[PDB]
């Protein structure tokens, strides 16, 4: 399930680190709440890979995977407001962003976040619209989708929700606990290459963190 090129650095449990190609069954990586995971199959293939670079004095966090390696991002919950007329109708255009499904070029449907959009007319007052707002920001308990994309269908987001996504890293923080810092990030695609791959467990998530402490799965 999660696959990289060879020589990716993992966190492991205790703290070292591995090279993705040396990662064996039962080993334990360093899983995102800083808790192990546990490693059952090695997954090893070629593929079509994509370069991961992080769009900013620290480094620049980056890695390589293959085609269909699913990034872990996320999106904020976006409501804007726009005032637009149309056909001499003035308009308070409210957009959000939510989860939806796109075909992609391929046919295969992918569940991933679009923008939607209501519009009320500025004659009947302001409430309607502010309703929608509120009801919207209050039918989730986060204020962010958390989600998951293969590498290759990234593309496939408009470009409001595609800036607007990112990664996370995990540092540690003070009261020695995991933080959840984001990064927005550029994606490339390469050529195939030989891929390494870890599968873990199913007795907790699957998230687990890079050397550079890149939230992954």
């Amino acid at each position: 399930s999660a696959c990289f090129a060879k020589g990716t650095n993992v966190l492991m449990a205790d703290g070292s680190i591995e090279c993705i190609e040396n990662i064996e069954v039962g080993n334990k990586v360093m899983g995102k709440d800083g808790r192990p995971r546990e490693v059952i199959k090695l997954p090893r293939g070629s593929e079509t890979m994509y370069s991961v670079v992080q769009k900013s004095m620290p480094e620049l966090l980056k890695f390589t995977c293959n085609a269909t390696h699913e990034l872990v991002v996320r999106t904020p919950r976006s409501v804007r407001r726009l005032s637009r007329t149309i056909k001499g109708v003035e308009y308070f255009e409210v957009i959000t962003f939510e989860m939806g499904q796109k075909k992609a070029p391929d046919g295969r449907i992918v569940e991933l976040v679009k923008e939607v959009s209501k519009s009320y007319p500025v004659s009947e007052g302001p409430e309607r619209a502010n309703e929608l707002v509120e009801s919207y920001r209050k039918a989730s308990n986060k204020a962010y989708f958390e989600w998951t994309i293969e590498a290759r269908d990234l593309s496939l987001l408009g470009s409001h929700v595609r800036k607007a996504t990112y990664q996370t890293y995990a540092p540690i923080g003070a009261a020695f606990a995991r933080e959840c810092r984001g990064f927005y990030f550029e994606l490339q695609e390469l050529k195939e290459d030989d891929y390494y791959g870890i599968t873990l467990s199913d007795d907790s998530d699957h998230q687990f963190l890079l050397a550079n402490q890149v939230v992954v799965h």
